């Protein structure tokens, strides 16, 4: 309930303002865009710093109203001060579903994106605020892909078992572990890993799945149903899948795209993986095929089921992960 | 807290905590070596965790354990019991120490309570708690606790860490001042305690201890912790802030068995807790350094932290708050 | 059969040779007792270098026959020709149980010890050679001790499971390794460690056992029972036990000892630890009662069985070892 | 050799060996990436070891293989067939590949038969060897064998074998003259190869290679095995000797892989080989230096190894005897 506590640290906010990727092709998207906002009325969900309502009044923006949750709205308003921006940029603590803005507004811009794009929920608030829009009002960023992908990684999957390896002594000071050697392995296989890695680990092509922020409605996040086909370029064991995604701002004068693609340069929400317990032996041709299954939880998360099958040898896997506590394996 | 006892939820967690060897073989050490301390006796384990303390127990000879776990824990920890033919004399009890009812009173308490600091996350207020248990003439481990402090210089970690908060000052970020915040980031950098290793060449004076003895503490002493301190100086130099470590001593009938976090002692998952002042102080060799730290207790389980310090030959005062919630762990 | 190969490079001669405790004390033993020696017949039995019968010249010997089953003989001849010693000590290539000398002999001298002392069986050549020896003749050394003790040590009872384990994942590139989990452990179990160690591991004064060369035969070295009974000093989960050994060169002047206690400086023989594969749970007071049994081989080494239990609890441990392979623990 | 069997014998010895991800990580991308070299076909795996070279075999749809391994491992193989459901497919058989007997003729046979500098431990004569159960149009895993070799500059390599054959030139060690075998010292340690790795940077001309296909090799050609080179040197300097490693190709149906020992590449277990020469060759930039390394087959499984080098314009030779039974493994 109280994550807003972890987003009123200057220093968290400084994480994401520092991400040149992130906060770059935002301002770019934005001033690139100039007619998107030229004396239109703007609301920046989410402000935090302030940093994307700063970017709205550089292009040219009336009004924008910038709600904060968290205490970090406190800094946005001495910020706004300083800037000597008060004329144009309206500061409102609490949350877009409780606060009140005293206007519609033309359009909308936010950064709610968290690993596997989705994680977080802030989508839900960023789909919300919907409510604020004049009709054929627009939204930054107006849609999101998530890609998915098969990877083959064995040195990844066997961290997992070395390190459930603690619980299998006989005789750790005298005690006999190993009775919960089965549980350590199923707490370390519900933890999607977070880092980056070479593409080359890639077997298929990636498919996406699409949302679109201008049509979308909050409750469509609650279930978030993926399914997926997958045809082998490469033969191998599949340890399980890879994850990523892909913002779009689409302006009167210009699309511009902001991507966390293993391609792409490197962002502070890196790539997501989640391993199978059982991997899949593939051959280049086969299908993988199944599901991957997004549960909205109490936790301000999602509960990912993944389900997934070689079509031609039938043999099937099935591991269910826990996304608010993941393994950052990041190190250089 | 949910969060808290969700922590020690995970067995990845209890198994960073059993892999630190000088912790959990001290413990060990500790209680085999004065097994008449236990021998027949009645035991309560506070926050059991994955049992290891327990188990410990039952090796030096005890009749009866109660292993009182607040976390989902409690269920693996009963596991092990079964698998280790310890269902004989190992209780695991769910729940807190101040919301169960043990069936009886004990002839000693074991815990492993400790956090940075020695008083993070505030468990040895439930420790003390437990107190109620225990029998007259009831022994605890550990028994004492002394909180070492000393100053130290460290610019590379100065500059490191004012240099993150010096993101605040900067006159346009893509076209934007920044630079009315920048107090405010010195401000929050600096509450956070750094938590690391370092070479006790840093430091610039016998460092005065602060003795707890958990025989004789209140639930209510670790409400508010005033520290006080004189530092002899040692070494010209500027003065960044404090390190803070721990020793705690299982008082027994055979033997006292020392676990410390000393700089000089071999390192454990504890590290050493180093606080920064906000601009360093200058002192001479032969100079006084004194002040206070006061740890007033807080809802949300925290911690409240305050020092003032100040080098007595030039008037140079310097009061610094720390946040425990955010600590920066350097290593 | 063909380990002779080993002691061939000049580098293994040399190895010993750099040992100062090793072969410093040899030559104090030797001057320091210089009438055992002066105008007196020797066998240097096993002279390899040559060293020892260097230091019989030394000490005034009139007559040395050197004997080396290696190729390293070739070399000893070419050192006692540089040296101008051809008239003093004489070369004989071949086994001591092969060769003749032309001539019985006032002292025998060696340096046959190994591992654990008996290790690569050497000490039943020494014995062997007594043949030689005119009645009341001396050897030098003249005795060992073999000291042993229980240890407490669960880093090093735990390096043995972590290693095993490998062995305990259930896909490997895709195979279950696990079946093999029972036998990896038994294999590491079965390898005595060697290096050095704190003292304060230990958990009991030594008990020693005694050869002396003077009277044992050289069969008394194929079975040697060594009897313990501990009396626990510490606390503890206690691992294995740890040997070491001395000799004593008693002479008729002085009697000399080398020692390879963990309390004197340490040597290239080190120390040899054995883990149980159960760890014994001892409190002071208790006793730790065995057997440890050595068993001559094939392969020139002993069959070690050690068996032990805790005279309260009456809880049990035995173990088997395999003295020719060894593990080297020691880094730094 | 009743040793090498034994080496072999020990699981720890086959996990050293699973253990090198490039190695058992190449072999399986290999395998599984050309299964049609596989699919419904008999295979012939020799000296399997732990058996998992087979095990890739049936992962690639093979209907029946053969694998022989002549150590203590044939048991420990067997069973992992049996706790995987394999039983079905992979048939151990324990002996040599010489000795025994195979039931039928083999659509490929699959081996890891390297040692140091490929030729080491001599196993690619079983190899060739098996080859009499190979069918007409019959693959091979490897199929061929890349020697690669490079003259190197490291002078502290070369004063750290020196010094240590130095021990031997003194004029009394305790009271004795040892100087006699100053010679034979330098010439026993400088027959040592050093194993261990080296950045690129040390070394001073392209690499030759030396190729090997082993689906026209016979058994008896590596008795004697004859390697000319020629380097035009690319830098000034002293020359210290040479640098070994190989790399093997698995030509597929579908693709070709490569597993490579090179500097340029991951390390594996194979490390990289050099060998010294006793005096170092001076060299020029464009000199030629061009010489021969003979590996004549022993009794005693190995290598006779000999190496010859000479600088051309100067007429610099250097002549050098290699013991591969003594390696000295620097790392
Ligand atoms: N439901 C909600 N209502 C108001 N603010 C919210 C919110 N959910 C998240 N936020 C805030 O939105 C911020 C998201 S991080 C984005 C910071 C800033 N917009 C930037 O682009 O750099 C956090 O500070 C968080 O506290
Ligand atoms: N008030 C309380 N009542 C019961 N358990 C508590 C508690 N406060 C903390 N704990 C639990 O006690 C444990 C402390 S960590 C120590 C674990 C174990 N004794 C060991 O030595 O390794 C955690 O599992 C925590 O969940
Ligand atoms: N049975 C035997 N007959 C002759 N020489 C033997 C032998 N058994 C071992 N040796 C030789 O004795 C040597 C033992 S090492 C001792 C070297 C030398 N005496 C010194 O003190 O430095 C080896 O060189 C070995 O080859
Ligand atoms: N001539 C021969 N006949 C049968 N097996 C042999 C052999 N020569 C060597 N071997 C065995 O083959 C193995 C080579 S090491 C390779 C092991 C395994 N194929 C792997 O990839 O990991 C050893 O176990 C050795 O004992």
């Amino acid at each position: 309930v109280q994550y807003f506590q972890f987003y009123g640290y200057l220093s968290q906010q400084q994480n994401m303002m520092q991400d040149y990727v992130r906060t770059g092709t935002y301002q770019r998207a934005i001033l690139q865009n100039h007619t998107d906002f030229k004396d239109k009325i703007v609301l920046d969900v989410g402000c935090g710093s302030g940093i994307l309502s700063f970017f709205a009044a550089q292009a040219g923006a009336r009004k924008i109203y910038a709600v904060e949750a968290s205490t970090m709205a406190q800094h946005a308003e001495v910020l706004v001060k300083s800037n000597n921006l008060t004329d144009r940029i309206v500061v409102i603590p609490g949350k877009v579903e409780e606060v009140s803005l005293p206007e519609q507004v033309d359009i909308i811009i936010s950064e709610p994106m968290g690993y596997m794009l989705f994680n977080e929920r802030m989508l839900e608030s960023y789909l919300h605020a919907k409510k604020y829009l004049k009709p054929s009002g627009n939204m930054f960023p107006t849609i999101g892909d998530v890609h998915l992908a098969p990877f083959t990684d064995e040195q990844l999957y066997m961290e997992q078992f070395t390190k459930a390896n603690f619980w299998y002594q006989p005789s750790f000071h005298g005690v006999d572990l190993s009775a919960l050697r089965g549980a350590a392995v199923d707490e370390y296989f519900r933890q999607p890993v977070v880092d980056t890695f070479d593409i080359r680990i890639l077997m298929a092509k990636s498919v996406k799945y699409t949302v679109n922020f201008l049509e979308a409605k909050e409750g469509d996040l609650h279930r978030i149903e993926i399914p997926f086909k997958f045809h082998m370029l490469h033969s191998g064991l599949v340890h399980g899948l890879a994850f990523w995604f892909d913002v779009a701002f689409i302006g009167s004068i210009m699309t511009v795209w902001l991507s966390t693609a293993p391609t792409e340069p490197l962002t502070h929400w890196y790539q997501v993986r989640c391993l199978f317990q059982s991997p899949l032996f593939a051959k280049a041709g086969d299908t993988l095929s199944g599901t991957c299954l997004l549960i909205a939880n109490k936790r301000q998360s999602y509960d990912i089921s993944i389900v997934a099958q070689v079509d031609q040898t039938g043999s099937k896997s099935s591991n269910l992960l826990d996304l608010k506590n993941p393994f950052f394996r990041y190190t250089g």
